[PDB]
């Protein structure tokens, strides 16, 4: 089997991407944020504290003839950015782009943090990291991909995120029309539960490429590119007037600037992030200070190849017995 679904930016800045997911019988379609940096499939629901729902579409398990309470199971997750959610668990039928899994754990939120409430466009998350990170207790559950994998034509999924435009998540096949050149594969460590890999270096604009190992995660659920402070300083030094603002929480730059590109290495291959991808717009409405899309990972403990990087590539998440990651230009 295979599946193929369009993923759509939630706003004009590509802050996140939502993908429609069918849950239950008859189907209830929710728009979920596919997150290769976490491993829980959770949704706003008929159980979510009413004051914490503001415009989201909810899953109502009592209206699904295939829903079953997973007795005694609870979940609770904290994200790297401080947001959180928690609740109880059903199993139900879940379909993405024509690919169906029966008995998928659907984590129903009883509580969500304010950042989730405040984003009416995201109805929940669909985790695509390794199932070792799943938070369901006392019996840890599998991701959608892990449940689907044996049925897929090939044990892979691909992320093809657009810049200011829709893109695609495919399951079970590689669309050879969706990228240029060849796909370069690179080793993955699953030790921390992530799609963790090592970039071979970087360049800023038309500058010379610096060979250096940068260990980080391929994370579709993180907006920005978080890299070591040395790399990030070298980037922003090429933008007149850019500075790190402790009050804003990262590098800002004049909105009148034209940003240089940023290149990262994948083995001997190179992925170029155009400068425009690195502009996240005014820090507040009407300001002429704009927020940068490349930020330091120094406070985080891990480098993160988030959407800013991934949307410059066609990315293969290869879930073979020894997982690997592939990147192609597009
Ligand atoms: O990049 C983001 C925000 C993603 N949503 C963007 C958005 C912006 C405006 C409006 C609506 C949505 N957070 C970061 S920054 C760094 C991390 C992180 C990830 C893993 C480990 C450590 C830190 C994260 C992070 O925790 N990402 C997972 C996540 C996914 C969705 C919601 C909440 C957390």
């Amino acid at each position: 089997s295979t599946g193929s679904a369009t993923t759509t930016p939630i706003d004009s800045l590509d802050d996140a991407y939502i993908t429609p997911v069918q849950i239950g019988t008859p189907a209830q379609t929710l728009n979920l944020d596919f997150d290769t940096g976490s491993s829980d499939l959770w949704v706003f629901s008929s159980e979510t504290t009413a004051s914490e729902v503001d415009g989201q579409t909810i899953y109502t398990p009592s209206k699904s003839t295939t829903a079953k309470l997973l007795s005694g199971a609870t979940w609770s997750i904290s994200y790297g950015d401080g947001s959180s959610s928690s609740g109880d668990v059903y199993t139900d039928t879940v379909s993405v782009g024509g690919l169906t899994v029966t008995g998928q754990a659907v984590e129903s939120a009883k509580k969500v943090s304010s950042s989730f409430t405040e984003d009416s466009t995201i109805d929940g998350l669909l985790g695509l990291a390794f199932s070792t990170l799943n938070t369901v207790s006392p019996t840890q559950q599998k991701t959608f991909f892990d449940n689907a994998k044996a049925s897929l034509d090939s044990p892979v999924f691909t992320a093809d995120l657009g810049y200011h435009a829709p893109g695609t998540y495919n399951f079970g096949f590689i669309d050879t029309t969706a990228y240029t050149g060849s796909i370069t594969y690179t080793a993955v460590s699953t030790k921390q539960g992530f799609w963790e890999w090592t970039s071979t270096g970087y360049a800023v604009g038309s500058g010379t490429f610096k060979s250096t190992s940068i260990d980080g995660i391929a994370d579709t659920g993180t907006t920005l590119l978080y890299l070591p402070a040395t790399v990030v300083s070298a980037y922003w030094a090429q933008v007149s007037g850019a500075k790190s603002s402790s009050s804003v929480g990262g590098y800002v730059f004049p909105c009148s600037a034209t940003l240089p590109s940023f290149t990262f290495g994948v083995g001997s291959a190179r992925i170029v992030i155009p400068g425009d991808y690195i502009d996240f717009g005014p820090i507040s409405t009407g300001s002429s200070s704009c927020f940068g899309g490349i930020q330091s990972s120094a406070g985080i403990g891990i480098n993160i190849f988030g959407d800013v990087a991934l949307k410059a590539a066609f990315v293969v998440f290869n879930g073979a017995t020894t997982p690997t990651l592939g990147f192609a230009s597009k």
